[PDB]
RNA sequence: UAGUUUGACUGGGGCGGUCGCCUCCCAAAAUGUAACGGAGGCGCCCAAAGGUCACCUCAAGACGGUUGGAAAUCGUCUGUAG
């Protein structure tokens, strides 16, 4: 928690310093992390998807939605309103937390040649973040868990700026 | 054996089709207006798809993304409505 707090009035300076604001809001901030589970991937049973919302909550602290199926009726088993897949925002105490849940020693750092390849490219805030796959706790065990669902995290913060991305990442305990 | 019934429109009768209600054009910028003229629906539904109170904003595109990728899902930008 404190160290968190410590990091984001380090990295302000740090902004501040690299790129002169007038003001420390105008400084790049973290709004919201945001983490999406698609099991329509692996459309199942309420018994498999109410599981893997599980296994979020107890991840998280918090209750997950369900994203519902939009009117689209398709080649691809689509339907009309069904659930589709989870989503899970985190803002304050419980996203912070996350991230230094991320960036420190709750890494699972199962497999990193560097950060995620950049993707935010216009540099402003959402850096979209892939876990191929969730072999990456220990809040899990394997065998039970033989299933393998990846995860999206999009995380957004303001940016007016292409170049000012970098600070998210590099003062942030991120990989670049 | 007996007393009867056996529909109409119809560019002649028959055959085919049609017979009630709703929508559009025809319909000539009032209302109205024919055709066996051009198009299509209804013979139901909803214990909430009502009353009220309160709260949200939709398509679609692009950039980015986990098993998905032309289109699952999340994320930003545009977005009097497409
Ligand atoms: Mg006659
Ligand atoms: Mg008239
Ligand atoms: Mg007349």
């Amino acid at each position: 928690q404190q160290l968190k707090t410590k990091y984001n009035d380090q990295v302000r300076p740090a902004l501040m310093q690299q790129f002169g604001y007038s003001s420390v809001m105008a400084v790049p901030r973290i709004e919201k992390i945001v983490v999406n589970e698609g099991l329509g991937s692996s459309k199942e049973d309420s018994k498999a998807i109410d599981k893997a919302a599980k296994e979020l909550a107890l991840i998280t602290l918090q209750k997950p939605i369900i994203t519902k199926a939009k009117k689209s009726i398709s080649n691809f088993k689509l339907r009309q309103g069904m659930p589709v897949g989870i989503k899970v925002t985190l803002r304050g105490e419980r996203m912070y937390v996350f991230l230094e849940k991320l960036i420190n020693i709750g890494l699972p750092r199962i497999r990193d040649f560097r950060g995620i390849n950049p993707n935010a490219f216009d540099g402003r805030g959402n850096y979209n973040l892939g876990i191929k796959e969730q072999l990456i706790f220990p809040e899990i065990t394997y065998d039970m868990v033989d299933k393998t669902r990846g995860m999206d995290i999009t995380i957004v913060t303001t940016a007016k700026t292409d170049e000012e991305a970098r600070a998210l990442l590099q003062s942030m305990g991120l990989p670049f």
